Parts: C-alpha cells; structure tokens; sequence
C-alpha cells in the first residue's frame, strides 16, 4: 500500500532544522525531478508523524497542495512546518499522489 | 461569523517573498503574542486563499496543527508554504481557535 | 468572499435528524442539480460549524471529497455526521468548488 | 507504524450498501466499545481509499471530527460518505487516535 522504497517524483524528502525550542521541518515532493502539477495528476497531501522512541507515532501536521491550475494557480508539493518535540525518534512523512498512490520517507531526528 | 479586526492573538498574519516563479507563503498566528497551545485552546488550522481581482478565490493550501501536548509534542501555528499565482489579487489566511472562532487576514499580492 | 445566496448546484444543504443524545447531521452539494464532479471543477470539501445563541463558531467537521475521476473514481460531496452539541443555535456548513468559490448554508439547530 | 490487528476501540469499522450507481460507505471507531472522546484522548480523523485490483490505492474521503469538548460539543468518530468505484477491489480505512496510533481495517468490495 504504502511505497518505501526512494522515488524521485513522489518520495517526500523530509529536512530538520533545530531553530531555539523548534523543530523546522521542510517537506518536499519532487525536489531535484518535478512531478507534474495538473487536475488530473498531482501531489495532493502530505502528512507529517513524529514517533519518539519507545512510543506510537504522533500527527505533527497536514499539509493539502490545494490549487493544480484552478485559474492557472499551482500550489507546489514543499511545505514548512514547526513543532517542538520532546525526545529522540524519527520524523515519517507520507505523500499522496493522485495517480501513484501513496509514498513514505523516515529520517531520525 | 469570521472576525477581521486585528486581534495580536488569533489574527493569521501573512508575509509574501517572490522566489523565482513562485510565492513564499509565511503564515503564523500569535507572532507578536504567543497564543496559548493546549489541548483544550489552541489554534487548530490555518486555510490560504487566493483571490484574483475580478475572480472567485481559489484555495492554495491547507494547514492543520495536528500536536498540542501528546506525548509533550507541540506544532506551532506557523507554517510556509510555495505557490504559483497569476495575477495581482489579494492573499486571504483564515484560521481558527479552538474557543475564540475563526478570524481572517487579507494581504494584496 | 463566501456567497450565502441559495443555489442548487453548489449550496451545501443541511438535514438535522436527532438521534438520542446525539445529531445525525447530513450534508449534500448539489441535492437537486447535481454539480460536476470533474478533476477541473469539483466540490472538494464542506466544513460544519455550530454556532451556539451568543458564542464563538465551534468546528464540528471537516470532510474531503478526494476522488474526481481518478481511475473513474467519484467522491460525491455528500457526508452524514455525528455530534453531540449543547444547547441551541445554527449549523453552519460552509462548502468549496475549485471553479466557483465558496458557498454558506445555515440551519437553526 | 500503522496497526492492523482488530480492537474493538480503535479499529475503524467498514460497511458498505451499494445504492443505485453510489457505495454507501459507513465507517465508525469504537462501535462496540466506545473509545474515549477527551480533549486529551480523541479519535481525530479517518481516510478512506479505495484500492481497485490491480491499481493504485485511490483516496476517497478524508474526515476530520473536530469538537472534544468545545463548549461541550463532541464529534463521534462515525461518518458516512459515497462514491462511485469502478471494477472490484478493497476500501482501506485508516483511523488515527491522539495517544493510540494508526489503525487499519480493509474491506472487499
Ligand atoms: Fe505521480
Ligand atoms: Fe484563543
Ligand atoms: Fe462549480
Ligand atoms: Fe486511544
């Protein structure tokens, strides 16, 4: 169901940054290979989970790309979140495609 | 219903940069004042708009701050997001409090 | 910025139907024209709200309608919910289509 | 990361009536033993996809319960939603609680 393996197009690169108390957290589809951005094929949504060592994982954020040419605007699959996050884990972000399903990426945090 | 009076607490402030082709979309609600982020008072969601002059708005992105004490994880209510917009317009951010409603904030493109 | 006129093709008509302690609450966009539902111009979301006589709009519902032809895939904007809601005042039910905007409903409860 | 096995407080239940040319869609957490609805401890939200065999798992609905206690309101996580599914496959429900996880259930169609 959900694809782990690395995919230019569709995997969603996760970033951290450790700003004071917060975490900067980029989140990108298609960074270094575009992925289309039309009506009919789009990265539509990305979830953003923190799973701290030795617990389940938690929902940080949700992030929709709403606009794919509605009046020729394009909202782009690259979203930047904040949390504060308490403890070791690792950050998961999963991607939805319209046309090719779902994508997952891991990255400790 | 929705609020537009500026409120230092609740208000969704917007703040754009050109990057290239696209729009840099800072939204952060409690800059100024921090807002309270607990489980029963919090801010929930953030909804970007766009309206171009003379058109219906469309809907850019979508942003909900999911953690707000679970496990001691917070997301802050801040987030930024990346658009392509045609045209000259208005941006309009509406967010939401979990006990104060839903309050609007308009920036021209 | 919403548009409260009735129409039949993009008004979110809301149904109240109490079911002991709580209220089964149905949505339909487009109850007796139907909207298209295309990957260009759908109805992609309807967000419930009650608002009670004399305080702050409360988010009872938000409900995606995520499939727009996507492998002959249709989501139609059509949702039933379940709240338990104290006291009197309306239901809100505010929907979006990608090509027309936003559209208000309001019901006293 | 996302649970399978069945539990009667988190799993989220799918049933399905075919009416006319729309699948009738039911999915409710906690149907016969009632998961806590706290601001602490809530089930937050549902997505339904819809796996056609053969092909990529579709997203149909995202339903987000959004009161715990907001003036005393409450959303139970239960809703019904409807699409139009071409060909046979499985509905995938996925459930998520604030301190419990994710939770899986599938149905065929
Ligand atoms: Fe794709
Ligand atoms: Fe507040
Ligand atoms: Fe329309
Ligand atoms: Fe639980």
């Amino acid at each position: 169901m959900i694809k782990t393996e690395y995919n230019p197009k569709h995997s969603p690169i996760i970033e951290i940054e450790k700003e004071g108390e917060l975490y900067k957290i980029t989140i990108e589809v298609g960074k270094e290979v575009k992925h289309p951005n039309e009506p009919s094929h789009h990265i539509q949504w990305v979830d953003l989970y923190f799973e701290p060592e030795g617990k389940e994982p938690t929902h940080i954020a949700r992030i929709e790309f709403k606009a794919h040419g509605e009046y020729n605007n394009y909202t782009e699959p690259k979203a930047i979140v904040y949390a504060k996050l308490e403890g070791k884990g690792k950050l998961i972000a999963i991607s939805y495609c319209t046309l090719h399903g779902l994508w997952k990426t891991e990255k400790e945090l």
